[PDB]
């Protein structure tokens, strides 16, 4: 079935817990598989060690910047952005995971993970998966953003692959 997948996640460098997240690549197979081997690292490059570097109370947690580490970079294992692949899933709810962009067609590794239902980024955001466990860890990260999104501890994948 569909790919499991996980985050190990701590914030100066104490340890938060692991987040793991349901793949929906039977819905978008394309989203989901640049996910999976961005987790895995298996393509030479992907989310080890890279941060949460944009989060927002109220609102989601977003990474995945694994080369400017600032919400500019980040790249796909097809090439630097890729299409979307369509807006089947919505933000329905806290734990949505979707692909963060510049527009239309610009997804790259950029991800969120929603706190809240942020249904107006239907038919603009990409949703593919949720969190099966560690929403706990994920409400952790929340807690250390700001309005502007400036996290106040540094927040670090330090560890991440497929469970199954």
């Amino acid at each position: 079935g569909n790919p499991l997948v996980y985050l190990d996640v701590d914030a100066n460098g104490k340890p938060l817990g692991r987040v793991v997240l349901e793949l929906k690549a039977d819905v978008v197979p394309k989203t989901a598989e640049n996910f999976r081997a961005l987790c895995t690292g298996e393509k030479g490059f992907g989310y080890k060690g890279s941060t949460f570097h944009r989060v927002i109370p109220s609102f989601m947690c977003q990474a995945g910047d694994f080369t400017n580490h600032n919400g500019t970079g980040g790249k796909s294992i097809y090439g630097s952005r890729f299409p979307d692949e369509n807006f089947t899933l919505k933000h329905v709810g806290p734990g949505v995971l979707s692909m963060a962009n510049a527009g239309p067609n610009t997804n790259g590794s950029q991800f969120f993970i929603c706190t809240i239902k942020t249904d107006w980024l239907d038919g603009k955001h990409v949703v593919f998966g949720h969190v099966i466990e560690g929403m706990d860890v994920v409400k952790k990260i929340e807690s250390f953003g700001s309005k502007s999104g400036r996290t106040s501890k540094k927040i670090v994948i330090t560890d991440c692959g497929q469970l199954s």
